[PDB]
């Protein structure tokens, strides 16, 4: 009673940012597999037993740290679950480790602000608490299914992931309620561990959304309408930017552009990062970030400390340059990339830059939640190695190193579509990315037929621009 109002206000303070105002916040649109965010633990037809687990599956950069953070706050304010939950977790991923053994009574004590929290009164109610796990996908290291033994007692300790696992399978705090935040790639890993999962989609922004969300980040109402119409203007714009990192990424690149006009001709999510960068440049750490960025990605290190940054040749004017930059965030002596795609954009920089690793090996890991699927890794890598797109920063990439890597690429799509992990559609995510139609036309003749899934308007671009270059040599 007086420690839930001690803890409650304690998470009003450091959930008043997104950084950490929670006044840029535009409405992310969520569908049930229009769900209404007080109604999400409610049963439908469950003959009144309520739904203890809830899934928010989210594309990388749609929001669900954001939505995690608001969902803090509301309730820490009075405006969310007051009457069904005393207490609500935040579990943010990426600080977890899958090794460190720890009790549940540990872990919910890291999330409170004092020494010595009265662990034993906040877990005398399991069913009032609930745990809500930010960002699934980006607990660093192997979450293997095969995991045991389960574990039944909130003072035990256990490894990271038997704690973890013990908890999403409802054998510790069986009634305690979870919500877990993940993209859909790490989807396949968690549907097994899950216990009568009600399905949630974070789909974004609306087109009425993007526009409000250009409004809010544009002071000047002349300002976000010039750039807001620069979006309408441009099909590829328009479309990626139902994802709120695209419409933060497109915005602050804009923003320097009204400084010294507007004009975006960014046709890939490669182009799109490439333009962000070129804003920041006035470039001289590119190895020191790049290999930061691989280190990170292969070993499994999101969070890097002071030391880390030393080691790949960062110095304190430097690392408070990229903070500035908003290519470094300050997490909690801790430091990230402003967002994992970053890290991964600066992971796949690293296998061209020339003075650059073994592209066969990291093909080999592929897919694996082991290395975080390296998804954008290889997306960025057929975007970089288009000869036929350059820039100063891509001036520092080598054309023999990038020649090498194209055909091994090549060679790759030819295996993938020859014979679960790279689905077609995200085949055709990095054939858009590659764009330069004799590798496209070549890697789409590959394919024996086409068998896509369909969900959003950019797997229509996506997709409709891979089938338009693939036409049979013998065709007309
Ligand atoms: C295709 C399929 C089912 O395999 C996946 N769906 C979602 C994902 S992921 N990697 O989790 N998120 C994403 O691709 N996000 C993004 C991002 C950008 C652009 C675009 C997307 C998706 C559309 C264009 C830039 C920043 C992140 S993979
Ligand atoms: N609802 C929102 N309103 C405003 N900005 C948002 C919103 N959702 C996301 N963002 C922007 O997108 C960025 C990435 O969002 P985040 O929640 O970290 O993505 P994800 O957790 O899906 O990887 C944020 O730093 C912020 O700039």
């Amino acid at each position: 009673k007086d420690y839930r109002k001690k803890y409650r206000k304690y998470v009003r303070s450091r959930f008043q940012c997104i950084e950490d105002l929670n006044k840029r916040y535009t409405r992310l649109r969520l569908i049930k597999e229009p769900i209404k965010m007080e109604l999400l633990f409610d049963p439908d037809d469950e003959h009144s037993e309520p739904v203890h687990t809830v899934v928010f599956q989210g594309a990388a950069g749609i929001g669900k740290t954001i939505l995690a953070r608001k969902m803090m706050l509301d309730w820490a304010s009075g405006t969310l679950y007051q009457d069904r939950f005393d207490y609500l977790f935040y579990i943010h991923c990426r600080e977890v480790s899958l090794v460190t053994q720890r009790s549940l009574g540990d872990l919910i004590m890291s999330c409170c602000p004092d020494p010595n929290p009265p662990i034993h009164k906040i877990v005398r109610k399991p069913s009032r608490i609930l745990f809500l796990m930010d960002g699934f996908d980006e607990l660093q290291g192997a979450f293997d299914e095969h995991i045991g033994p389960l574990c039944t007692d909130w003072q035990k300790a256990e490894r990271g992931d038997i704690l973890l696992s013990s908890l999403i399978r409802k054998k510790l705090l069986p009634e305690a309620s979870l919500l877990i935040t993940t993209r859909p790639v790490a989807l396949e890993k968690l549907q097994h561990l899950l216990d009568h999962p009600r399905h949630v989609e974070i789909l974004g922004f609306s087109e009425a959304k993007r526009k409000e969300y250009f409004f809010k980040y544009f002071s000047d109402e002349a300002q976000a309408r010039a750039a807001f119409s620069l979006i309408q203007e441009n099909e590829v714009l328009f479309t990626m930017c139902f994802i709120p990192l695209v419409c933060w990424i497109v915005c602050t690149g804009l923003k320097q552009q009204m400084e010294s006009s507007l004009a975006q001709t960014s046709k890939t999510t490669t182009a799109v990062y490439v333009f962000f960068l070129s804003s920041l440049l006035q470039c001289a750490h590119l190895w020191g970030l790049c290999s930061l960025a691989a280190d990170g990605i292969w070993n499994q290190k999101i969070l890097f400390e002071e030391s880390d940054l030393r080691n790949h040749g960062l110095q304190k004017a430097d690392v408070s340059a990229f903070l500035r930059m908003n290519l470094f965030q300050k997490e909690v002596k801790f430091y990230s990339f402003i967002h994992m795609t970053f890290q991964e954009f600066f992971a796949a920089m690293y296998y061209l830059l020339e003075e650059s690793r073994d592209v066969t090996v990291l093909l080999e890991n592929y897919g694996k939640f082991e290395k975080g699927y390296l998804i954008f890794v290889v997306r960025f890598l057929f975007g970089l190695v288009n000869q036929e797109r350059t820039s100063y920063l891509e001036k520092k990439l080598s054309c023999k190193i990038s020649q090498q890597i194209r055909l091994e690429l090549l060679k790759w799509i030819e295996v993938k579509a020859k014979a679960i992990q790279p689905s077609q559609l995200e085949l055709f995510y990095c054939l858009y990315e590659m764009q330069e139609e004799d590798f496209v036309q070549r890697a789409m003749d590959y394919f024996p037929k086409i068998e896509i899934n369909l969900s959003t308007r950019m797997d229509h671009m996506v997709s409709s621009f891979c089938i338009e270059n693939c036409h049979r040599v013998e065709s007309l």
